[PDB]
This record gives C-alpha cells, structure tokens and sequence, in this order.
C-alpha cells in the first residue's frame, strides 16, 4: 500500500524493523546520519559542547551524532527492505520499504477514531 519514506535525507544506520514481519501503528523503522548537512555543526558537540545546557552547545541531547529516526504509519505487514546501513536515502528520492495493512478494520472499522 505504502511506499515509505525518510523526514530527512543522508544515509542508513539502522533497520530496526524486519523484511516480510509485522509492524505496529508507527513502530520504529530505520535511523539515519545526516551525512555533511550537519558538517558545520557537529565539531563543537563532538570536541567537547556536548556536556553543557546552552540551548546551541546542549545538541547532543536533541539530535545525539546527527541522527534522525523514522517510524511506519499504521498496523500492517511490511515487504523486502529497499536499503542497507550505507545506502545514501534522500527525502523522497529513494524509497525505504513498502507498508501494507492487515485489514481496515484496524483504523476505520467502527470506533477506531479514539485508536487511530
């Protein structure tokens, strides 16, 4: 049903999910690195500002090595993984994995307004 996608692009890190498993309504699914977007911003918290709470030294408590996580959209079954830790992913230029739901049931079937 789903193609799904990253919120940002660099590379791989992680595939917490499985190729052909389940999924829950929004488990975790990949982790990447934002490869040389954060470049500039990285050497301060990788010496040293990491240790602080001055809210542009503190990063490494919002974004720890500049990683970012994506998650699935809702219950289902999920296909062959697309991408490997190193795959360069971009935004919506590279494709992750498909999502495809079980049944329907499980987010409009009757009362699955206060579920969904």
């Amino acid at each position: 049903d789903v193609i799904i996608k990253p919120q940002v692009s660099g590379v791989i890190v992680n595939k917490l999910f499985k190729a052909g498993d389940k999924v829950k309504k929004g488990q975790t699914l990949f982790i990447i690195e934002q490869d040389q977007a954060s470049k500039d911003f990285n050497r301060s918290k990788a010496l040293f500002s990491q240790s602080a709470i001055s809210q542009k030294e503190y990063d490494s408590s919002l974004a720890t090595l500049d990683h970012t996580e994506i998650k699935a959209p809702f219950d289902g079954t999920i296909g062959d993984a697309l991408v490997n830790i190193g795959d360069y992913v971009s935004a919506s230029t590279t494709e992750l994995v498909r999502v495809t739901n079980l049944n329907p049931i499980y987010a409009d079937g009757s009362h699955h307004h206060h579920h969904h």
